[PDB]
C-alpha cells in the first residue's frame, strides 16, 4: 500500500528521552544534595511508567504525575519531597537534553518530501517543542499534537478522534502510526482504526509491523 500520513510519537520514537532522562535525574539529585543510587532509578522508572499507566487509564491527571512522582520516589528513601518543586527543577533539566535516536534525524528528513509527517505526544508541549527544535527535527512536521491541547491523551480514541478532524483531507487507511509504547501508541492507533508500527529496539495486541531500528520504515514505506 501507499501511506500518505505519519503520526509520529516524541519519546524513545525519534527523540531518546532515555538518555535525556538520565541526565536530567542525575542534575536534579546533584541540585538536591541528594545520592542518587541504581536501585532508586529503577525504582524512578517503575513509579513513572505507573503514574503515565494510570494517567493513560483516565485515573490520574498529568499533572500529578509530574508533581508527584519525585515526592513518591523519595518518600520510600526516608526524605519529605515537595513534589511540585523537583518537577520544576527537572523539567527545566529535562528541557536540555535534544538527543536524537539513531538515525531519526536523516530518516524524518528523507520522509517529509514524500509524506505528511505529524507529532503525537501526551508530553508536556513546552518541552517537546524545545527538544524537536533543538534536534533539528521540528521544521519537518506539519502540526503538533499535544494531549494537553485536547482534553484527552493517548490511548483514548477521542484523543486520536480530536487528531483526525484537524488533518486535513484524512485518510486512516492511508496513515500509519510509529511509536514506542505498545498500549499508548499502538493499541491507541489500532483501536482507533490505523496500522501501527511499534518501534521496539529493546525487543521487549499485534502491530502491522515491528522495527528494531527506524531505518527500517526506508523498506516498510517503498522508499
Ligand atoms: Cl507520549
Ligand atoms: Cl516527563
Ligand atoms: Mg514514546
Amino acid at each position: 500500500k501507499r501511506y500518505r500520513t505519519l503520526l509520529f510519537d516524541v519519546d524513545d520514537t525519534i527523540l531518546d528521552f532515555q538518555a535525556a532522562e538520565a541526565l536530567a535525574l542525575r542534575l536534579l539529585f546533584e541540585d538536591q544534595n541528594i545520592p542518587l543510587t541504581n536501585d532508586m532509578k529503577a525504582q524512578y522508572k517503575t513509579i513513572n511508567q505507573g503514574l503515565w499507566r494510570a494517567f493513560e487509564e483516565g485515573k490520574m491527571t498529568r499533572d500529578e504525575v509530574v508533581n508527584t512522582r519525585f515526592s513518591a520516589l523519595l518518600k520510600e528513601y526516608g526524605y519529605e519531597a515537595d513534589g511540585a518543586l523537583l518537577e520544576q527543577k527537572y523539567r527545566r533539566f529535562l528541557e536540555e537534553g535534544h538527543q536524537l535516536i539513531d538515525g531519526a534525524f536523516d530518516l524524518i528528513s528523507n520522509l517529509q518530501q514524500q509524506f505528511d509527517l505529524y507529532i503525537v505526544t501526551n508530553g508536556v508541549s513546552h518541552t517537546q517543542y524545545k527538544r524537536l527544535r533543538d534536534s533539528g527535527l521540528f521544521p519537518f512536521f506539519k502540526d503538533i499534537f499535544v494531549s494537553e491541547d485536547t482534553g484527552f491523551q493517548k490511548p483514548m480514541k477521542e484523543y486520536f478522534n480530536y487528531v483526525f478532524e484537524r488533518i486535513p483531507q484524512f485518510s486512516a487507511e492511508h496513515t500509519l502510526i510509529i511509536g514506542d509504547s505498545l498500549t499508548a501508541d499502538i493499541k491507541g492507533g489500532q483501536l482507533a482504526g490505523l496500522d501501527t508500527c511499534w518501534m521496539n529496539p529493546d525487543m521487549k495486541i499485534i502491530p502491522t509491523y515491528e522495527i528494531r531500528k527506524l531505518e527500517e520504515l526506508y523498506h516498510i514505506l517503498n522508499i
